[PDB]
């Protein structure tokens, strides 16, 4: 049964929130496979070799994100800039996981609230394919049963004016939110272990639920167009920018790299286990996963398409909130569609907690390795982070807090997470040492790591994590949620918020130079040299002050 834990960890670790939330609506925006070929590319080039580094520096040094940087001292600010993005990004997790609550909540009933409308939150211009036959032209529609119910009876999107008038918070998503709150305050208040019992389901459900939306989706009248529109490539979207910014942004989130997730996971590793096998099983299920998720769904929306007599680009929201209205609309043409619906909405709810415990307990490690008042004292550190994204998630649940949600998902973790994960790379890589790293591989799990790898953790991931970096600055599309168009004050907003956890680097390369005495070379010596060897640095023996440490592979 050895293989048995080793199997359900990668199958646990290689689904999550992301692939099943966000990849949907980044691919149905970014043409649909046209996404796909830089998503694989990226993948294998940067995501293979970085989760693995990741998973080998948690495995060997025993240490959170923050307290990793033992190594080379002068990146604890990047330690610090994960954790930051980390805490940045649950925020609106948790708000996603209160819209899965009133979803699930909603759907105990024999009439599903969104296969028609005639309620109290639909409104006049209402358009039901079975009540009626059956536009702008060029808008995303918004007049389905399903969109009015998820803008008007759940966000109640329609009391606000945008992001200058998001209004007060609902006090339905309140009450999701506290209970989301408690219930993950109560499962990380005694400790990091939560494996080997009710994860099993949290695990095999997801694979359940795309494996029915498949062979489901496959037979609808509509679904052929939908496929045709998945397996048709447009490489003038390829020359844009943006697809490769997207999936490159996706590839971290799902991967979790850039969160400080992995290595926190890491520590708690036999020393002997094999970083390898995970890091290729977890890929290459990540990518299936990814592939089964994309076809599924853009099936679903050409049934949509043909459904309301639409273009298959416009019949759905282009942002957070397309599986809202995706899985409610292929459970509504399921037989015995409350049952469906309470299943999909449970395991949204499983992968959700499970994701939010993973980042929660993430940031908690960080911050407790390198305090240990915090460590004596995980309930009330627990208890104070808790409450802190407790509100600062209540800011994101008021009338437009859509708009809300919308700038942080796309500021919080982009440019920033796609920076920290490119310093990673470039620290340990250059100034720890690839030959070192290889050589804590191989006294871990007993080989060293091939050419292929040594190459990209060196010289390719960060080429193209630079060239992604500067593209994405360069080449920046001002804020858009569908047809509304942020202010510049948000841009302005949302661009300080990525720059809060960017500038931790060299704010914390400033202090630890200005606070380490001596002269400038014996700080930089001190600054570069592990923790543990600084006895050397009084004898002059540096090995970053010699041109074989950089001309080795
Ligand atoms: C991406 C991450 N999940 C892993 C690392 C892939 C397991 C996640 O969903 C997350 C990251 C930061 C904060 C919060 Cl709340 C959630
Ligand atoms: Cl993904």
């Amino acid at each position: 049964g050895k293989k048995i834990d080793f199997l359900l960890s990668v199958v646990g670790f290689a689904v999550d929130l992301a692939n099943v939330w966000r990849f949907p609506y980044l691919c149905y925006k970014n043409g649909g496979g046209a996404f796909l070929i830089p998503y694989t590319l990226f993948l294998i080039i940067a995501g293979m070799p970085l989760f693995y580094m990741e998973l080998a520096l948690g495995q060997y040094n025993r240490e959170g994100a923050a307290t990793v940087w033992k190594i080379c001292p002068f990146f604890k600010g990047v330690g610090y800039a994960v954790i930051l993005i980390a805490l940045y990004v649950g925020f609106y997790y948790n708000v996603i996981i209160a819209w899965s609550l009133y979803y699930l909540f909603s759907s105990f009933t024999l009439n599903l609230p969104w296969t028609d409308c005639g309620h109290t939150w639909n409104s006049p211009n209402c358009t039901d394919p079975k009540l009626l036959n059956g536009h702008t032209k060029y808008s995303k529609y918004k007049f389905t049963p399903a969109a009015e119910f998820y803008e008007r009876g759940v966000l109640h999107l329609h009391e606000s004016s945008g992001i200058h008038d998001i209004g007060l918070p609902q006090w339905q998503l309140l009450l999701c939110l506290m209970v989301v709150v408690i219930v993950l305050y109560f499962s990380l208040w005694k400790g990091v272990k939560t494996s080997g019992k009710v994860v099993w389901i949290t695990a095999t459900l997801p694979y359940f639920v795309l494996f029915v939306l498949l062979v489901h989706g496959v037979t609808l009248p509509g679904a052929s167009n939908g496929i045709n529109a998945y397996l048709h490539i447009d490489f003038y979207r390829l020359k844009e920018a943006t697809v490769w910014i997207d999936a490159a942004t996706q590839i971290f989130f799902s991967l979790g790299a850039g969160f400080g997730v992995l290595i926190a996971f890491a520590s708690y590793n036999k020393f002997d286990n094999n970083c390898y096998r995970d890091a290729l099983l977890t890929s290459s299920i990540n990518c299936i996963t990814s592939f089964v998720s994309g076809f599924a769904i853009f099936s679903i929306l050409g049934y949509m398409a043909h459904e309301h007599k639409v273009n298959i680009e416009d019949v759905a929201t282009e942002g957070a909130g397309l599986v809202f209205i995706l899985y409610p609309e292929a459970i509504s043409t399921l037989s015995g569609s409350t049952f469906w619906a309470v299943v999909f909405f449970v395991m949204l709810l499983a992968l959700g907690l499970d994701s939010s415990m993973g980042g929660m307990e993430a940031v908690i490690t960080g911050l407790a390795d390198d305090f240990q008042v915090l460590k004596r004292h995980r309930k009330l550190f627990t208890f104070g982070v808790t409450f802190s994204t407790f509100l600062l998630a209540l800011f994101c649940i008021t009338k437009g807090g859509i708009y809300v949600l919308t700038l942080l998902d796309t500021f919080a973790a982009g440019t920033s997470i796609l920076f920290a994960v490119l310093m990673e790379a470039i620290g340990v890589s250059w100034f720890y040492g690839v030959d070192r790293f290889s050589n804590d591989i191989q006294q871990m799990m007993g080989f060293r790591p091939g050419l292929y790898w040594r190459l990209c953790w060196k010289f390719v991931s960060p080429a193209f994590l630079l060239f992604v970096v500067v593209v994405s600055i360069i080449n920046f599309k001002p804020l858009t949620y569908d047809d509304y168009i942020f202010p510049p004050w948000a841009n302005w907003v949302g661009w300080g918020i990525a720059l809060s956890s960017m500038v931790l680097v060299p704010i914390y390369v400033i202090y630890k130079f200005l606070s380490t005495q001596g002269s400038l070379w014996e700080r930089l010596a001190y600054g570069i040299t592990p923790e543990n060897e600084h006895h050397l640095v009084a004898q002059r023996d540096i090995r970053q002050f010699q041109l074989q440490h950089w001309l080795a592979i």
